[PDB]
Protein backbone atom coordinates (compact mmCIF):
# COMPACT_ATOMS: atom_id res chain seq x y z
CA UNK A 1 0.00 0.00 0.00
CA UNK A 2 0.88 3.60 -0.31
CA UNK A 3 2.13 6.38 1.55
CA UNK A 4 0.53 9.75 1.26
CA UNK A 5 2.02 11.80 -1.17
CA UNK A 6 5.38 13.78 -0.71
CA UNK A 7 6.99 16.91 -2.59
CA UNK A 8 9.96 15.67 -5.48
CA UNK A 9 12.52 18.27 -6.76
CA UNK A 10 13.54 16.93 -9.73
CA UNK A 11 16.62 18.24 -11.86
CA UNK A 12 20.02 18.18 -13.41
CA UNK A 13 22.91 18.41 -11.36
CA UNK A 14 24.13 22.50 -10.87
CA UNK A 15 20.71 23.56 -11.44
CA UNK A 16 20.15 25.67 -8.12
CA UNK A 17 18.52 22.36 -6.80
CA UNK A 18 20.09 23.14 -3.20
CA UNK A 19 18.97 26.66 -3.39
CA UNK A 20 15.41 25.79 -3.90
CA UNK A 21 14.98 23.38 -1.58
CA UNK A 22 17.10 25.64 1.45
CA UNK A 23 14.14 28.33 0.26
CA UNK A 24 11.22 25.97 1.14
CA UNK A 25 13.52 24.83 4.50
CA UNK A 26 11.64 27.63 5.95
CA UNK A 27 8.10 27.19 5.14
CA UNK A 28 6.09 26.21 8.37
CA UNK A 29 4.13 23.75 6.52
CA UNK A 30 7.06 22.14 4.94
CA UNK A 31 10.15 19.76 5.38
CA UNK A 32 12.94 19.83 3.56
CA UNK A 33 16.18 18.61 4.15
CA UNK A 34 19.73 17.42 2.66
CA UNK A 35 19.54 14.22 0.43
CA UNK A 36 18.16 11.50 2.42
CA UNK A 37 19.56 8.74 0.00
CA UNK A 38 16.09 6.59 0.27
CA UNK A 39 14.75 6.33 -2.79
CA UNK A 40 17.74 4.50 -4.95
CA UNK A 41 17.37 1.55 -2.37
CA UNK A 42 14.60 -0.87 -1.35
CA UNK A 43 16.31 -1.51 2.20
CA UNK A 44 17.80 -0.06 4.46
CA UNK A 45 20.86 -2.55 4.70
CA UNK A 46 20.93 -2.40 0.98
CA UNK A 47 21.80 1.36 0.89
CA UNK A 48 24.35 1.11 4.32
CA UNK A 49 26.49 -1.22 2.24
CA UNK A 50 25.96 0.57 -1.17
CA UNK A 51 25.89 4.33 -0.13
CA UNK A 52 29.00 5.86 -1.06
CA UNK A 53 29.16 9.69 -1.18
CA UNK A 54 32.43 11.69 -1.69
CA UNK A 55 31.27 14.12 1.22
CA UNK A 56 28.88 13.11 4.33
CA UNK A 57 25.49 12.93 3.51
CA UNK A 58 24.09 13.51 6.90
CA UNK A 59 20.61 14.43 5.23
CA UNK A 60 19.01 11.54 7.30
CA UNK A 61 21.00 12.07 10.35
CA UNK A 62 20.46 15.73 10.23
CA UNK A 63 16.49 14.86 9.93
CA UNK A 64 16.21 12.63 12.97
CA UNK A 65 18.26 15.30 15.04
CA UNK A 66 15.46 17.85 14.03
CA UNK A 67 12.68 16.26 14.22
CA UNK A 68 13.21 14.19 17.33
CA UNK A 69 15.76 16.72 19.09
CA UNK A 70 18.63 14.38 19.47
CA UNK A 71 22.47 14.72 19.40
CA UNK A 72 24.27 13.42 16.35
CA UNK A 73 25.51 10.14 18.34
CA UNK A 74 22.56 9.27 19.47
CA UNK A 75 20.54 10.11 15.51
CA UNK A 76 23.18 7.81 14.05
CA UNK A 77 22.11 4.96 16.69
CA UNK A 78 18.57 5.10 15.42
CA UNK A 79 19.78 4.43 12.21
CA UNK A 80 21.90 1.91 12.40
CA UNK A 81 19.02 0.07 15.00
CA UNK A 82 16.79 0.73 11.31
CA UNK A 83 19.64 -0.93 10.01
CA UNK A 84 19.83 -3.70 11.80
CA UNK A 85 16.44 -4.78 11.63
CA UNK A 86 16.58 -3.77 7.91
CA UNK A 87 13.49 -1.75 7.35
CA UNK A 88 12.34 -1.13 3.99
CA UNK A 89 12.82 2.08 2.67
CA UNK A 90 9.16 2.50 2.24
CA UNK A 91 9.00 2.12 6.14
CA UNK A 92 11.56 4.37 7.09
CA UNK A 93 9.76 7.15 4.59
CA UNK A 94 6.57 6.05 6.67
CA UNK A 95 8.66 6.88 9.72
CA UNK A 96 9.81 10.50 8.53
CA UNK A 97 6.41 11.30 7.79
CA UNK A 98 4.49 10.36 10.90
CA UNK A 99 7.59 12.71 12.92
CA UNK A 100 7.33 15.42 10.89
CA UNK A 101 3.61 15.75 10.71
CA UNK A 102 1.21 17.65 10.07
CA UNK A 103 4.31 18.81 7.66
CA UNK A 104 4.94 17.58 4.01
CA UNK A 105 8.34 16.19 2.70
CA UNK A 106 10.02 17.71 0.43
CA UNK A 107 12.22 15.50 -1.49
CA UNK A 108 14.98 17.05 -3.45
CA UNK A 109 18.30 14.82 -4.99
CA UNK A 110 19.85 15.69 -8.91
CA UNK A 111 20.84 12.06 -9.00
CA UNK A 112 16.86 10.96 -9.04
CA UNK A 113 16.45 12.12 -12.69
CA UNK A 114 19.79 9.86 -13.66
CA UNK A 115 17.63 6.56 -13.58
CA UNK A 116 14.58 6.07 -14.76
CA UNK A 117 14.06 3.16 -12.26
CA UNK A 118 14.40 5.54 -9.64
CA UNK A 119 11.87 8.14 -11.10
CA UNK A 120 9.35 5.00 -10.92
CA UNK A 121 10.05 3.74 -7.62
CA UNK A 122 8.55 7.11 -6.60
CA UNK A 123 5.48 6.64 -8.04
CA UNK A 124 5.51 2.85 -6.51
CA UNK A 125 6.16 4.01 -2.98
CA UNK A 126 3.99 6.92 -2.84
CA UNK A 127 0.29 8.04 -3.64
CA UNK A 128 -0.82 11.62 -5.91
CA UNK A 129 2.80 13.41 -5.14
CA UNK A 130 3.83 16.57 -6.63
CA UNK A 131 6.41 16.98 -8.84
CA UNK A 132 8.61 20.58 -8.80
CA UNK A 133 10.71 19.90 -11.77
CA UNK A 134 13.40 22.48 -11.55
CA UNK A 135 15.23 23.73 -15.16
CA UNK A 136 18.64 25.86 -15.81
CA UNK A 137 19.92 26.72 -18.83
CA UNK A 138 22.32 23.88 -20.37
CA UNK A 139 25.44 26.42 -20.75
CA UNK A 140 25.18 27.38 -17.16
CA UNK A 141 24.84 23.72 -15.90
CA UNK A 142 27.67 22.30 -18.06
CA UNK A 143 30.08 25.62 -17.06
CA UNK A 144 29.20 24.75 -13.40
CA UNK A 145 29.77 20.71 -13.68
CA UNK A 146 33.18 20.86 -15.53
CA UNK A 147 34.41 23.83 -13.03
CA UNK A 148 33.19 21.54 -10.25
CA UNK A 149 35.34 18.73 -11.49
CA UNK A 150 32.22 16.01 -11.22
CA UNK A 151 33.25 13.97 -14.74
CA UNK A 152 34.67 11.09 -12.46
CA UNK A 153 30.71 10.59 -10.86
CA UNK A 154 29.49 9.59 -13.73
CA UNK A 155 32.50 7.04 -14.10
CA UNK A 156 33.54 9.32 -17.04
CA UNK A 157 36.62 10.72 -16.39
CA UNK A 158 38.32 9.36 -19.22
CA UNK A 159 35.76 11.45 -21.57
CA UNK A 160 35.83 14.66 -22.47
CA UNK A 161 34.53 16.77 -19.46
CA UNK A 162 32.81 19.08 -21.52
CA UNK A 163 30.72 16.39 -23.20
CA UNK A 164 30.16 14.27 -20.33
CA UNK A 165 28.49 17.09 -18.51
CA UNK A 166 26.64 18.00 -21.27
CA UNK A 167 25.21 14.17 -21.40
CA UNK A 168 24.34 14.32 -17.92
CA UNK A 169 21.97 17.87 -18.45
CA UNK A 170 20.79 16.04 -21.78
CA UNK A 171 19.83 12.51 -19.96
CA UNK A 172 18.49 14.21 -16.30
CA UNK A 173 16.38 16.17 -18.12
CA UNK A 174 15.21 14.15 -20.99
CA UNK A 175 14.56 11.27 -18.33
CA UNK A 176 12.32 14.12 -16.34
CA UNK A 177 10.23 14.98 -19.84
CA UNK A 178 9.52 11.21 -20.21
CA UNK A 179 8.43 10.78 -16.60
CA UNK A 180 6.31 13.75 -16.27
CA UNK A 181 5.16 13.15 -20.08
CA UNK A 182 3.02 9.96 -18.13
CA UNK A 183 1.72 11.81 -14.88
CA UNK A 184 -1.30 14.62 -14.43
CA UNK A 185 -0.24 17.96 -15.33
CA UNK A 186 -2.18 19.03 -12.11
CA UNK A 187 1.03 17.23 -10.64
CA UNK A 188 3.67 18.77 -12.26
CA UNK A 189 5.31 22.43 -12.41
CA UNK A 190 8.15 23.74 -14.05
CA UNK A 191 10.42 26.21 -12.32
CA UNK A 192 13.44 27.86 -14.38
CA UNK A 193 16.32 28.83 -12.15
CA UNK A 194 16.90 31.74 -13.93
CA UNK A 195 13.35 33.42 -13.07
CA UNK A 196 13.69 31.58 -9.38
CA UNK A 197 16.73 33.68 -8.66
CA UNK A 198 15.60 37.11 -11.00
CA UNK A 199 11.67 36.92 -9.72
CA UNK A 200 11.96 34.57 -6.55
CA UNK A 201 8.79 36.22 -5.32
CA UNK A 202 6.50 35.87 -8.29
CA UNK A 203 8.32 32.38 -8.60
CA UNK A 204 7.92 31.05 -5.21
CA UNK A 205 4.12 32.74 -4.90
CA UNK A 206 2.99 30.17 -7.82
CA UNK A 207 4.82 27.55 -6.39
CA UNK A 208 2.95 28.16 -3.28
CA UNK A 209 -0.26 28.13 -5.07
CA UNK A 210 0.73 24.61 -7.14
CA UNK A 211 1.51 23.63 -3.49
CA UNK A 212 -1.51 24.84 -2.09
CA UNK A 213 0.58 26.32 0.79
CA UNK A 214 0.39 30.30 1.81
CA UNK A 215 3.14 31.97 0.80
CA UNK A 216 5.20 33.09 4.49
CA UNK A 217 8.17 35.29 4.27
CA UNK A 218 10.24 32.65 5.16
CA UNK A 219 10.89 31.29 1.88
CA UNK A 220 12.65 34.92 0.21
CA UNK A 221 14.92 34.27 3.24
CA UNK A 222 17.48 30.98 2.74
CA UNK A 223 20.46 32.50 4.77
CA UNK A 224 18.10 32.88 8.01
CA UNK A 225 17.20 30.47 10.96
CA UNK A 226 17.88 26.52 11.08
CA UNK A 227 17.52 25.41 7.24
CA UNK A 228 20.00 22.64 8.30
CA UNK A 229 23.21 24.14 6.23
CA UNK A 230 24.67 25.18 9.62
CA UNK A 231 27.65 23.25 11.28
CA UNK A 232 29.80 20.78 9.97
CA UNK A 233 29.72 22.18 5.93
CA UNK A 234 30.51 18.88 4.54
CA UNK A 235 27.57 17.23 6.42
CA UNK A 236 24.78 18.48 4.45
CA UNK A 237 27.04 17.33 1.03
CA UNK A 238 26.65 14.62 -0.93
CA UNK A 239 28.01 14.56 -4.15
CA UNK A 240 29.39 17.84 -5.06
CA UNK A 241 29.24 21.16 -3.16
CA UNK A 242 26.23 23.61 -4.15
CA UNK A 243 28.22 26.58 -3.23
CA UNK A 244 25.34 27.45 -1.43
CA UNK A 245 27.30 29.48 1.51
CA UNK A 246 29.08 31.23 -0.73
CA UNK A 247 26.79 33.45 -1.50
CA UNK A 248 24.56 35.38 1.29
CA UNK A 249 21.63 36.34 -0.34
CA UNK A 250 19.45 35.10 -3.39
CA UNK A 251 22.15 36.35 -6.13
CA UNK A 252 20.37 37.13 -9.68
CA UNK A 253 23.52 37.76 -11.06
CA UNK A 254 23.99 33.58 -11.65
CA UNK A 255 21.03 33.28 -14.11
CA UNK A 256 22.23 35.20 -17.17
CA UNK A 257 25.67 33.50 -17.32
CA UNK A 258 24.74 31.68 -20.27
CA UNK A 259 24.79 34.58 -22.38
CA UNK A 260 28.54 34.72 -22.31
CA UNK A 261 29.43 31.02 -21.31
CA UNK A 262 31.67 29.83 -24.03
CA UNK A 263 32.11 26.60 -24.56
CA UNK A 264 34.79 24.80 -26.33
CA UNK A 265 31.60 22.85 -28.39
CA UNK A 266 28.71 23.71 -29.96
CA UNK A 267 25.81 21.41 -28.26
CA UNK A 268 24.91 18.04 -29.99
CA UNK A 269 22.08 18.58 -32.12
CA UNK A 270 19.90 16.03 -29.54
CA UNK A 271 20.80 18.84 -26.58
CA UNK A 272 19.96 21.37 -28.67
CA UNK A 273 16.31 20.12 -29.35
CA UNK A 274 15.95 19.49 -25.90
CA UNK A 275 16.99 23.02 -24.98
CA UNK A 276 14.59 23.75 -28.00
CA UNK A 277 12.04 21.89 -25.94
CA UNK A 278 12.47 23.88 -22.88
CA UNK A 279 12.84 27.44 -24.37
CA UNK A 280 16.04 27.90 -23.41
CA UNK A 281 18.14 30.22 -26.49
CA UNK A 282 21.55 28.91 -27.81
CA UNK A 283 23.84 32.45 -28.77
N1 LIG B 1 22.37 31.93 -3.07
C1 LIG B 1 22.34 31.56 -4.37
N2 LIG B 1 21.79 32.34 -5.34
C2 LIG B 1 21.75 31.98 -6.64
N3 LIG B 1 22.25 30.80 -7.08
C3 LIG B 1 22.82 29.94 -6.21
C4 LIG B 1 22.92 30.26 -4.79
N4 LIG B 1 23.53 29.22 -4.18
C5 LIG B 1 23.82 28.32 -5.15
N5 LIG B 1 23.39 28.74 -6.36
C6 LIG B 1 23.54 28.06 -7.67
O1 LIG B 1 23.22 26.68 -7.52
C7 LIG B 1 24.21 25.89 -8.17
C8 LIG B 1 24.26 24.53 -7.52
O2 LIG B 1 23.05 23.86 -7.90
P1 LIG B 1 22.66 22.47 -7.18
O3 LIG B 1 22.27 22.83 -5.77
O4 LIG B 1 21.52 21.93 -7.98
O5 LIG B 1 23.94 21.68 -7.25
C9 LIG B 1 25.50 26.68 -7.98
O6 LIG B 1 26.48 26.29 -8.95
P2 LIG B 1 27.90 27.07 -9.03
O7 LIG B 1 28.19 27.54 -7.63
O8 LIG B 1 28.85 26.00 -9.51
O9 LIG B 1 27.70 28.17 -10.04
C10 LIG B 1 24.99 28.11 -8.14
O10 LIG B 1 25.02 28.51 -9.51
CL1 LIG C 1 24.89 18.68 -8.27
CL1 LIG D 1 22.62 19.09 -5.32
CL1 LIG E 1 19.83 10.04 -3.96
CL1 LIG F 1 22.22 7.37 -3.31
CL1 LIG G 1 30.04 15.89 10.97
CL1 LIG H 1 26.14 19.83 -5.10
CL1 LIG I 1 29.92 26.74 0.06
CL1 LIG J 1 27.00 24.81 0.47
CL1 LIG K 1 25.71 36.71 -2.89
ZN1 LIG L 1 21.87 9.57 -3.20
ZN1 LIG M 1 28.74 14.11 11.26
ZN1 LIG N 1 24.36 19.88 -6.47
ZN1 LIG O 1 29.20 24.64 0.17
ZN1 LIG P 1 26.57 35.73 -4.70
Amino acid sequence: SRLPGIIFILSSPRSGSTLLRVMLAGHSSLFSPPELHLLPFNTMKERQEQLNLSYLGEGLQKTFMEVKNLDATASQALIKDLESQNLSIQQVYGMLQENIAPRLLVDKSPTYAMEPTILERGEALFANSKYIYLVRHPYSVIESFVRMRMQKLVGLGEENPYRVAEQVWAKSNQNILNFLSQLEPERQHQIRYEDLVKKPQQVLSQLCDFLNVPFEPELLQPYQGDRMTGGVHAASLSISDPNFLKHNTIDESLADKWKTIQLPYPLKSETQRIASQLSYELP
